[PDB]
C-alpha cells in the first residue's frame, strides 16, 4: 500500500510537465529506501513522525535531493489528505453547498461553457486531473461504454468509468457545444479552445476561478488539491452509482476515494 502510494505520487508528479524521469527515479529510489526504512522501524507512510524522518537523513549524509522526495511527498500525502498533518515541514476549504453552486455557475447555452461544464463534471467523477482532461482526444472517449481513456507515465493506459451524469454532460456537449467550438476545423482534441486549439492546465484554471468567483469561493485561493478533495467527498457522499462504496469506506484521502468509485463502477460496467 505504501509503495503504490509512492508510484501514486510520482504519477502526479509526472502529470504536472515537472521535474525528469531522472529526478523521478531518484524520487522512487530515495522514497522506497524511506519506507523500506520506515517499514523495518515498525512505523509507515501514515504514522511516521518529524523526528523518524529527521533520523532517517542523519543516516548518512545525498541529503539534499532524498530531503526533495521526502518534502514532496510528504507535501503530496497532506494536500490529498492521506493523513492530516505534514511531517516534513519543519525539516479541506470548502463546502458542499460551494461545490454545488461551482458546478451550477457554467451557462449551459454558450459552447464555451457547456465544455466547462462537461470537463467539470468529469473532474467530479472520475478524479482526473486538470492536466489529465486536458490532452483527452476524441479517441479517448466512449460514452456507450462509460468510459474515458487515460495515458499515464509509461504508456501506462487504463480506464476510468465515467458514471451516468459524465455521459450525460459528456453527450449534451459533444451535440451543443464542442462542435461550435470547432466550426468544422478538425482537432482530435476533446476539450478544444475557442480558437479550437488544446487548451492547458492553466488556460482551464482560470474558468475555474470565473466559475468559482460566481460561486462565491475565493478564487484566488482555491487549490487543485482542495477542489479535487471537496469533489470526490461530495460525490462520495451524494453519487448514485457508488451505492455502498460508504458502506465498505473512515479518513477518507481523495485518491483512495476515486479509486474505490473507479473499482465500483467498471465491476457494474463489466457485469
Amino acid at each position: 500500500q505504501d509503495l503504490a502510494r509512492i508510484e501514486q505520487f510520482l504519477d502526479a508528479l509526472w502529470l504536472e510537465k515537472n521535474l525528469a524521469e531522472n529526478t523521478l527515479n531518484a524520487y522512487r529510489r530515495d522514497l522506497s529506501m524511506m519506507v523500506e526504512w520506515l517499514h523495518h522501524r515498525g512505523l509507515t507512510l501514515a504514522t511516521a513522525q518529524s523526528d523518524d524522518l529527521q533520523a532517517l537523513l542523519a543516516e548518512r549524509l545525498s541529503s539534499a535531493r532524498l530531503l526533495s522526495a521526502v518534502r514532496r511527498l510528504f507535501q503530496y500525502l497532506y494536500r490529498e489528505k492521506f493523513r492530516e498533518d505534514d511531517p516534513s515541514a519543519h525539516l479541506k476549504d470548502l463546502s458542499e453547498a460551494q461545490v454545488e453552486r461551482l458546478l451550477q455557475a457554467p451557462l449551459i447555452d454558450q459552447p464555451l461553457e457547456l465544455r466547462d461544464k462537461a470537463m467539470l463534471e468529469v473532474l467530479y467523477a472520475t478524479g482526473l486531473r486538470v492536466s489529465e482532461l486536458v490532452g483527452l482526444t476524441m479517441s479517448d472517449i466512449s460514452l456507450r461504454q462509460g468510459v474515458v481513456r487515460v495515458i499515464g507515465k509509461g504508456n501506462k493506459e487504463r480506464l476510468v468509468p465515467l458514471g451516468e451524469e459524465a455521459v450525460y454532460w459528456l453527450e449534451t456537449y459533444l451535440e451543443h457545444g464542442r462542435p461550435w467550438l470547432l466550426n468544422g476545423v478538425s482537432i482530435d482534441v476533446l476539450f478544444p479552445s475557442q480558437r479550437a486549439q488544446q487548451m492547458t492546465r492553466q488556460t482551464f484554471w482560470h474558468r475555474i476561478k470565473h466559475y468559482a468567483v460566481l460561486a462565491g469561493i475565493d478564487s484566488e485561493k482555491l487549490s487543485p488539491h482542495v477542489l479535487r478533495h471537496a469533489f470526490a467527498t461530495h460525490l462520495l457522499n451524494h453519487g448514485a452509482d457508488l451505492r455502498v462504496v460508504q458502506m465498505l469506506l473512515s479518513d477518507l484521502s481523495t485518491t483512495q476515494i476515486y479509486t474505490h468509485v473507479a473499482t465500483e463502477r467498471l465491476r457494474q460496467l463489466h457485469q
